[PDB]
């Protein structure tokens, strides 16, 4: 309700250099993340209840600040 960055059911946490977005909508949703700079990862689809690792606020990274809902387009869908 309060934090609504993407499909809602997806929830990230910041564990140093690991922004774990755990979805729970029961459906696949594409989520993107906006970093303090941009370590290139602002679009990845989630599996129902799955995760999406994103370069957290590490010194070798940036810091994801906001999640965004992505449209059906994963980087390399083989």
């Amino acid at each position: 309700a309060t934090g609504s960055p993407v499909a809602e059911c997806v929830e990230y946490f910041q564990s140093w250099r690991y922004t774990d977005v755990h979805n729970g909508c029961a459906d696949a949703v594409s989520v993107t993340v906006e970093y303090t700079h941009g370590q290139w990862a602002p679009c990845r689809v989630i599996e129902p209840g799955g995760w999406a690792t994103f370069a957290g606020y590490g010194t070798d990274g940036n810091y994801v600040t906001g999640l965004h809902t992505c449209d059906p387009a994963t980087p390399s869908g083989v």
